[PDB]
């Protein structure tokens, strides 16, 4: 059947706003999975999984008698597709259980290990999500093999439907780079957001770059990717090498024994896939990844053998029985056990990237440090394999359980407790008027708010006005923060602030991140009342302000935005239209197509825009807030065209008269473009909708600034 | 950026499922369209609509300076895309103004005429949708021009996105017949459910079949496409000759002269397209199908000259400036006048679809009778006109405003208005205890109240169980609804009707079809019981009984299940997957895919499988409503292979035996291959699962029962 897609395959997806709807999810609307886990025997769930290690399945026998390495690798990919330049991916959501990424041949034979699962899921049901299933069983696996974890956070709920992530551009499989879909350019640059060598990897490819064996190189592409990933090298090594303590890899035979992925496989193979024709197809006779290395002579249980044998022998270039590139120990006896057979043992073996971690200059000073410490090493890999595995679960507010660690860690963005009571709704007015009161401008006040809030990306959950962080490094000095004016306004408050603060008793304050939002809702008040409307704006108090020292200014740069079309803002010139970068930002946002309409149109008029430009300023009432920017952009009395000194910017004249009306930019004129985005704005351009639009803006505007309010949830 | 459609375009779609979020929807979720509606001065709309038609503006002149012709043929297009075989399109959800259908070649210049409507629309805002006005300007049209039209009805709300509809594989626009995706085989058979000839046309291509200019097989076609919108000959002469009293065409020059499709064109064109580089591009100019013909010679007022000029000269074959095939009278005078320069005048033209009106033997009858008793030919028109533009409305309940058509037309599937006092809790309860005493089993009962219910399709609102149309022709002898076992039921509940019936006073009566549906709900409170819940299940009485004179016995064909995964039933092989043709019926019945899945779950167990069939009946307690369907689907302890007999049965077998457990089909096993929907069955296959699947399954039961009773909306 011939789709939109298919006809044009260019126009905007809108979709991608409107997933996870009430529809698509079949637990109440009034389900609540954090009350849920919060009565689940978690000690009891944590019994089930340690039996279960040792409980072999005959349709995936375990390995050495133990599923333990297996579950590590689950949960390690589960993880393992975060990305640091958007967000997305890592396993709070659980997505490993849907398409893509159940069927990426990085992750052939997790679809085993998810079903060794369903039991303990079936037994406890809504009290614990898969997603945080996944990541708890590689914690006990962990455990059961004698690890001590720094620790267990709960909460991520689990999903109903895949996320709309780009993976990239190729339309095979792995297919090498240089291709006409080619993820590098450059002197191997790979291309923003992704964070993986090739489609359908977590990160790198074992075998060496493009296949190529030679560890050094392979080094490189461990390091961009894991840095990709929010991890540095002390991290990277400790995670490698602490993986690869466990378990073993399977390669027995000719990976063309292997059929059909899960998403391609027949419907009896009920959510399996990569059934194998080779021998029995499962346990000795195994083949995942075509690689058959065993690293430790003990690996179903915690030791430092991996760099003992990393570091104690050389290693020669060989050929698995599926003819993967990998390494044996020249010389060494036979002291590997065999996974299935008491009588067999084998010579130690490793990956390229394995050798990359002695052969990497730097690698190889952090790989020295942790075998001759291998309490340091067990130490930076649990610290390592908790931030993997809670890195996109957010503020430390959505952590849930008895296992939490009580560190707080600079990765996490902390935020500091309140310690005081909390100004009142009187003492709210009074701000909101002194606020109006100092000179300060509605578009001052509005783009000041949306500047701290609009941070908050729904992926990783990191972001928001809580913490204040625009008035430090880096946000204080991003271009599309106006770092001047930015300046300027945050001196106001402050003082308003320091006077408020210095009248209270009993230890009332307000924070300056609080004041920063209210400050933003007096604006759209005034804003409104400029337009003959009394409205109250929602505000909610509780946010505290961070110190720079709780601020990692390197891991907040992923946060920069670069395109923000609300602010009718673009850094530079992007392969990637302009439209696609703002739904892009909505999703990010957790907007849908309505709300992010109403937002932009409302925006546009109150002097939102960076540099005070005047494209998509459809009003001649500017800061207040009315639907000017809809009833305008859909006057057809106005004619458009793109100018001659930007393609990307257009002219809107009157029809009739050649009159310059307005200037406008792409972001602008989607909205009269786009068949179902026009629909919307027909809407708000209506003659009856004034007071539609202006709660719809206030309604949108609140959901903004409480994004990150994990503390009210 | 690569998809999951790219990467398994066979797998299974389930967003079809859940469009129409309340996400996607700018309206509040308490807005209620009708009640907008019926507070909007539909006097003065139509006196805004009668100015519009000759307020010209320069960038789309008015031909005759009356867009009266351009207006009928945007309604009869927006009307003119309805299927009877599945209900899809037609006018009833606005969607001409979405994508793909604002975009079909055939509706070239359609994107002006909704623009011409802008002003109005946005004056009158929410209390008239884009739906409504499409068929209002239409009417107008008519009404301007001397046509007395019969009614109007409004309640058609709007919609916010593109429906999924299969139009046709073909991935060529206007894709002539016996290419690689053909909509055709054998004797010119057009594939079920599509409704027109060549993707992108309304109904026919207008130079004939494939573009052979041969008026007896043009008719052939008109007749199959027409009958497949449900317009009988009379009907279909009406419309066309009737349509074709107005206007012209457009076809002044090359129509390589013209540009992208609105879907395609720029941003600039803000969602107009069609561009033409002939002479002006416009008016005189104007290119939209490419033929250049003109019928009357008043063509912005009614008159008789269609089917006088059809007669009165013979034909010649000709082409237009475009080069396109049309026919021009021998020997004729000028008499046609031109749209623009009153010094030109024109012979009568006409299109070899025209010609097919008086060259078809059975077209020629009814036309020459429409040429001799013009009255007759009004009278025809302007019933066919209201069908056409009404026949996705459902029934006359929906009907809102002061002009609806007091005359009960047979193709409404009219329902008897309910004179006596209706049955009240107790009856309820009375007649259901009467219903379990008889020795109806809850199989028994389930089926029937599903066959009842079950015939329900939201795309064209026709079905349900109101009318008891089950015990008429055509429903009674379908085989989906087990002909002999229905009639025993039937029988059944009427003796206990009639005995119900005659012990009351002061008229209270209860309808077969009210209780049809209470003995499915006392099957469904039976069910619950037989397995130790205490199940209460909602019943609104109110339904009325149709007579078989009520039912047109053709019209209710296309209602026929020939796939009800609900009650594992294909009536033969076809080449779409059954799992496909689930989804498809879910989707007609408004489900989302956690309600079908409960639904498909809860039938089984309760018996209502056609044969009473073992396929997915997993469970060794039939007629207790639990969630064994999913608890047993789930087991990793049965393997599950296709049957050498048959692929698309498939056999569930002991893993460590070999024993058969059980048996099912595609739509059954599906549940547990497709990753979504297995998803959805986990949560309903939980230990912590029976009291929500039960409750669940009630409320879905609940929906299906009063998905038509749109007397209680
Ligand atoms: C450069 C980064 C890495 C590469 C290229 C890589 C590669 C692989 C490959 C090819 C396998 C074999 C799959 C199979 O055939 O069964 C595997 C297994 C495994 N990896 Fe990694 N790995 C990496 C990092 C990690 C990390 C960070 C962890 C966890 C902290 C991890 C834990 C494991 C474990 C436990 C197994 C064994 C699975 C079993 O016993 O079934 N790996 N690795
Ligand atoms: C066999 C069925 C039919 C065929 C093949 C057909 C074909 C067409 C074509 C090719 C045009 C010219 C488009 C352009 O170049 O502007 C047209 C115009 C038009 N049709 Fe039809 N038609 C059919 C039935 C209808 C029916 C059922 C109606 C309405 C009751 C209708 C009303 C109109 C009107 C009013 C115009 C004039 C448009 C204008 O003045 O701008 N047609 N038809
Ligand atoms: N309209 C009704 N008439 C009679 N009983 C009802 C009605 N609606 C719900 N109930 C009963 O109340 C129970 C729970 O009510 P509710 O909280 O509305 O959720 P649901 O959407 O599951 O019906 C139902 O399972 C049913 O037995
Ligand atoms: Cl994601
Ligand atoms: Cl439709
Ligand atoms: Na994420
Ligand atoms: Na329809």
């Amino acid at each position: 059947g011939t789709s939109n897609r298919d006809w044009w395959p260019n126009q905007l997806d809108l979709s991608i706003l409107h997933r996870h709807s009430s529809l698509s999810d079949p637990m109440g609307k009034d389900f609540n999975y954090a009350q849920a886990f919060e009565k689940l025997d978690l000690a009891a769930v944590k019994r089930d999984l340690h039996a279960l290690m040792t409980t072999s399945q005959d349709w995936w026998p375990a390995d050495f008698g133990h599923y333990g390495g297996l579950f590590i690798r689950m949960a390690w990919h589960s993880a393992g597709t975060y990305r640091t330049a958007d967000g997305r991916g890592g396993a709070g959501e659980g997505q490993q259980r849907f398409a893509p990424l159940n069927s990426w041949p990085d992750n052939a034979n997790l679809d085993k290990a998810r079903r060794l699962l369903w039991p303990i899921k079936q037994k406890y049901g809504r009290a614990i999500s898969w997603a945080d299933l996944l990541i708890l069983t590689g914690n006990v696996a962990l455990e059961s093999m004698g690890f001590k974890t720094f620790g267990f956070a709960g909460g991520r709920a689990d999903t109903w439907e895949p996320e709309d992530v780009y993976w990239g551009s190729e339309k095979i499989w792995l297919e090498l780079s240089g291709g006409p879909n080619s993820r590098y350019s450059g002197d191997r640059q790979l291309e923003n957001p992704l964070a993986a060598v090739q489609m359908g990897l977590i990160y790198v490819n074992p075998e060496g770059p493009d296949g190529n064996p030679d560890p050094v190189a392979a080094a490189r592409d461990i390091r961009d990717t894991f840095a990709r990933m929010a991890m540095n090298d002390e991290e990277t090594v400790a995670l490698i090498a602490g993986g690869h303590t466990f378990g073993k890899t399977h390669g027995a035979g000719p990976a063309s024994n292997v059929g059909a992925e899960p998403e391609a496989a027949g419907i009896e193979a009920q959510g399996l896939g990569w059934k194998s024709a080779y021998r029995t197809g499962k346990g000795a006779d195994a083949i995942t990844s075509g690689l058959e290395v065993t690293w430790t002579t003990t690996p179903t249980q915690w030791s430092h053998n991996f760099f003992e044998n990393l570091f104690g022998y050389e290693w020669e270039l060989t050929k698995s029985p599926a003819g993967a590139h990998q390494w044996v120990a020249k010389g060494a006896d036979a002291v590997i056990p065999d996974a299935f057979d008491p009588s067999k043992k084998h010579r130690p073996t490793m990956l390229t990237t394995d050798l990359s971690l002695r052969f990497d200059p730097a690698y190889e000073k952090i790989s020295r440090r942790f075998h001759e410490n291998p309490e340091q090493f067990a130490d930076a890999f649990a610290r390592a394999w908790f931030k993997l595995t809670h890195r996109d679960m957010g503020p430390r507010a959505r952590y849930l359980g008895p296992e939490v660690p009580a560190e707080v860690l600079l990765w996490q963005d902390p935020i500091p407790a309140v310690d005081h009571p909390l100004i009142d709704a009187a003492d709210a007015a009074e701000l909101k008027a002194k606020v109006l009161a100092s000179g300060l401008t509605v578009s001052q006040l509005v783009s000041t708010a949306w500047a701290a809030a609009s941070t908050f990306r729904g992926s990783d959950k990191r972001g928001g006005a809580n913490g204040a962080r625009i008035r430090l490094a880096p946000q204080k000095d991003w271009e599309a923060n106006q770092p001047e004016q930015l300046a300027a306004v945050l001196e106001t408050l402050e003082a308003i602030r320091t006077a408020f603060n210095g009248a209270q008793r009993g230890g009332k304050q307000v924070s300056l991140a609080d004041l920063i939002v209210l400050a933003g809702c007096a604006g759209v008040e005034q804003a409104a009342k400029n337009a003959g409307h009394a409205v109250t704006v929602p505000f909610a108090p509780g946010r505290a302000d961070a110190s720079q020292e709780q601020t990692d200014v390197e891991s907040m740069a992923v946060l920069e935005p670069v395109a923000d079309g609300f602010r009718n803002y673009l850094k530079g010139k992007y392969r990637v239209p302009a439209e696609v970068l703002l739904v892009d930002k909505a999703q990010l946002l957790t907007l849908s197509a309505p709300e992010m309409t109403v937002l932009l149109g409302g925006l546009r008029v109150l002097g939102a825009n960076v540099g005070q430009s005047r494209h998509g300023v459809f009003t001649a009432r500017e800061q207040a807030l009315t639907n000017d920017f809809f009833v305008n952009l859909l006057d057809m009395g106005t004619e458009w065209k793109p100018t001659a000194a930007d393609a990307d910017v257009f002219e809107g004249r009157d029809r009739a008269t050649g009159e310059l009306k307005w200037t406008g930019t792409r972001v602008d004129l989607v909205f009269g473009s786009h068949s179902q985005l026009r629909a919307l704005a027909e809407v708000y351009g209506s003659a009856d909708a004034q007071e539609k639009f202006v709660r719809d803006f206030v309604a949108v505007w609140n959901k903004v600034m409480n994004l990150d309010r994990f503390d009210l949830a």
